[PDB]
């Protein structure tokens, strides 16, 4: 059935702590998220009794490993409704994953003339690969304009795309406006110039479910650390066809079939994308956060990160002089800014009261500029948080407008 | 004082279990090295206590995880004698570490006539990025022959490398001949022909201390999974004056300065290199294990090797037809060959008997076509390694010998 949180809690040791004298809020999640005891546990089973290295198949250990590594690999395929294994590659991150697109893709299949399509929207990791693909290969880079509650609208995207786009790269959902774009309708607007799409999924994988067969999405890259997953792993899923056709982006030991003195050829998919000795733990580790995940359901998670944001919404309309930027529809999570108090002091203070959120630009400085802001901040939602953590926020904030208020009306009296 | 092997083991719980109804004997720490509890708690402490993004100073969480992450960092300054933080790059791996410098710093000086100079017994994550930097620039791969015990002389050194030179890359110890290079004087001959040195230092960073103002190396990588600590993180240690003119490798987050539509700046070092969400739990994992190392003492733990390297090349004379490859003096390591059985049918044999080695090429086909050979077996160890346990692997190489000649025999008598 539906989701009890006490329960889901329960498996999240970090959630069960004091800061500054006061309950732990933890609504930093769209930065990186919280890990159960499974994922923990899983961890450590993998150190504490078959850590070894994958892909030799000579003794037990090694054996136990590789069907370790290769079974989460099949749980991120299911996971995501990949037609098959080769077409799901472990990287560092979501950002590593844009990046092997933008070498072994981009930089290959780009001409003077060509066009690469992204967003206002879209953060760092998926602008500056397509910058530098763009500068190294002469082509030009275009902006989709949002609109004016920070959505786009599939007239902008028909009039940005040509027939001399090759690359759309696009966010599934925005880290700061919440905004879940019409990945779908983008990519057959896409295919139809003779473009292909490029999902920046790493803010809608945690929280929604995944069918790349069904968005149709070329590329669709996702971070462990932001869906329960340990640090430091990530997946690239590519069109079988696609990966088939670009050049491996790093080179080493395990991608190799064959190696001359000045000569090499390369495995299959996927282990072509897959150079070194691979995130051992932290793929198995991933693949622990997908049974989680799963075993409660990402549409249970879907659902209640709705209720929590559109409860945080209301509650944030409940307070004067607090801007939000977004619309109304929106994934979990809220960008803001007190009148006339900067987010880095909101932050602080809040953090004071126990509770965590960001301020700064989110990795967004095109957004922000867009936003006629400098710096924001941002309360972000997941399977774990309650409502009467938004309402231990909501009070703060007005505790933080009254105080900075009165601290001010002190120094007018001086 | 002196190490208690006892009371190392007690603290690797993977070595306390059965394999085939056999005591694990784990002798393939040169494929992937086992975790101290100290490391795993660690890891632990991490995700149950501190785990949030880094590098925003916000809130208590973030700035835990951030200390610890930069902290991790001094570690490995500190434990490789580099001059500055600025020098020490977190990265996914040795092979990853390597292909960095092939992308940033090959790729951009290499013209038509520039050598690249690498030995016949490198890895291939030392070889395959320099064979495409060269392919990719025009410029020509150039290998150090070996000597007749597979270690290498200062004259093939001299001449070989040549005032068009650029670039010596070279294994610190090599995970198939156990051959220690010799680093220091290659560095000086590779710096008076104008180049710089890349070090493969995979193999040499958990067995013996490592100071790269000695060895004055411009390059030197390393992989944490090999020294006691977690998968999927490495270092590239690289001269400040040669990094600060290297572009990056990768292109995102929390490595920009500033960000425009189409132009952005970077972040000083180290951070210039380090693109998204960082290897956060790994790396101070990685300053874990090089605590634990530490307290050991890594002269110690070179000469317990050393040991354990003399007591098996010894052991293994006294087997009749089997043949080791390389030196005598050596790190801990022994690849062999039995006569007229096939390495992977050693390595089966021996997991029966619960032995863990490698038999393969070892990610060095080169050096296998060097040896006049398809594949061989290897046996490696490590702190935790016993006499004993090399006392099973000969009598088990005994018993593999008598009875693969025995069915041979056998067989002859149908």
């Amino acid at each position: 059935g539906h989701m009890n949180i006490t329960d889901i809690r329960e498996q999240f040791p970090i959630l069960h702590q004091q800061v500054n004298g006061h309950d732990l809020v933890y609504l930093d999640s769209a930065a990186t998220s919280q890990k159960p005891r499974a994922v923990i546990e899983t961890l450590d089973k993998y150190y504490n009794q078959y850590n070894s290295n994958v892909h030799r198949g000579v003794h037990t250990l090694g054996t136990r490993a590789t069907d370790g590594y290769e079974g989460a690999r099949e749980k991120v395929r299911k996971f995501i409704n990949a037609k098959s294994m080769a077409e799901i590659i472990f990287t560092k991150g979501t950002t590593t994953s844009l990046n092997m697109v933008a070498l072994s893709y981009a930089r290959a299949n780009l001409k003077p003339g060509d066009e690469v399509v992204i967003t206002y929207m879209e953060a760092h990791a998926n602008i500056i690969p397509w910058q530098q693909a763009v500068k190294a290969t002469g082509a030009t880079l275009k902006y989709i304009p949002l609109q004016e509650d920070g959505t786009i609208s599939l007239e902008d995207v028909r009039e940005t795309v040509t027939s001399n786009t090759k690359i759309v790269a696009v966010s599934h959902v925005s880290n700061v406006l919440g905004t879940v774009n019409p990945i779908k309708e983008m990519a057959k607007i896409a295919h139809d110039n003779g473009a292909v799409i490029v999902v920046d999924g790493a803010q809608s994988t945690p929280h929604m479910k995944i069918d790349v067969q069904d968005l149709d999405c070329d590329f669709f890259a996702l971070s462990s650390h932001k869906m329960c997953g340990p640090t430091g792993v990530g997946v690239l899923y590519g069109k079988k066809a696609l990966l088939e056709n670009m050049e491996p982006a790093e080179f080493g030991g395990e991608m190799i079939d064959f190696v001359g003195l000045y000569e090499s050829t390369w495995k299959e998919l996927p282990w072509k994308f897959e150079a070194g000795t691979p995130i051992i733990a932290g793929a198995i580790g991933l693949g622990a956060a997908i049974d989680f995940l799963e075993e409660i359901g990402l549409d249970e998670i879907s659902r209640h990160e709705h209720k929590l944001a559109a409860y945080a919404l209301e509650r944030f309309r409940q307070l004067d002089g607090v801007t939000v930027y977004g619309p109304e529809e929106r994934a979990g999570l809220v960008t803001f800014n007190l009148d006339d108090v900067h987010p880095h002091d909101v932050a602080t203070v809040l953090d004071a009261e126990g509770i965590a959120v960001r301020a700064g630009h989110h990795c967004a400085q095109p957004l922000m500029k867009w936003l006629d802001v400098t710096a924001t901040a941002r309360a972000s939602f997941y399977l774990y948080n309650t409502e009467e953590e938004i309402d231990k926020l909501v009070e703060a904030l007005q505790k933080t407008k009254e105080y900075f208020t009165n601290v001010f009306v002190d120094l007018e009296h001086h």
